């Protein structure tokens, strides 16, 4: 049908910028697993 959207806030153990911004840039040395505490 049509996409559904929806919001995420989520969380990681550690600095959740840094692995933000590893996901990113694509270099993958300091991203973590994502953890969504609510959408």
């Amino acid at each position: 049908g049509t996409p559904v959207e929806v919001t995420a806030l989520y969380a990681t153990d550690g600095c959740v910028i840094t692995s933000s911004i590893a996901l990113l840039t694509n270099s993958l040395l300091g991203a973590e697993p994502v953890y969504i505490f609510s959408y």
